[PDB]
DNA sequence: CGACCTCGAGATCA
DNA sequence: CTCGAGGTCG
């Protein structure tokens, strides 16, 4: 079942973090994301799951692969998981992108 | 006739 | 979360 599927994935889902390590991870208040739960699904413009997690975790925010009732903000860029999006939509969770997540931190600074 | 983006169900993890 | 199958733009 395993193979070099990551090879044709570029054309498939248009994945490939371009500006990784020189765009993300701001200098905003560490307490910024400290309050709500940040759930990032799929992939955004250009970010690694680890880089997003490292950002949220450091900012006192919690991150999980399963949307919760206290999420409030669901980060979703290029994903197809309707099953997970359905939960968030029913809860009243808003969908944000890469900049959307950073915008919160960009506001506090 | 060739490239590309959306629904979807099964493992993932609080 | 992370492959899974399809129909339309090209």
């Amino acid at each position: 079942k395993r193979t070099n599927y990551q090879a044709y994935r570029s054309y498939l889902n248009r994945e490939g973090p371009k500006a990784l390590g020189s765009k993300e991870i701001p200098k905003g208040a560490e307490n910024c994301l400290e309050g709500l739960i940040f759930v990032i699904t799929g992939v955004l413009e250009s970010i690694e799951r680890d880089e997003a997690k490292s950002l949220i975790e450091r900012y006192g925010g919690k991150v999980t692969g399963n949307v919760s009732k206290k999420t409030n903000y669901l980060v979703m860029g290029r994903d197809s998981g309707q099953s997970k999006s359905d939960k968030a939509a029913a809860l009243g969770t808003k969908i944000i992108d890469e900049d959307g997540l950073l915008n919160l931190i960009r506001n506090l600074e």
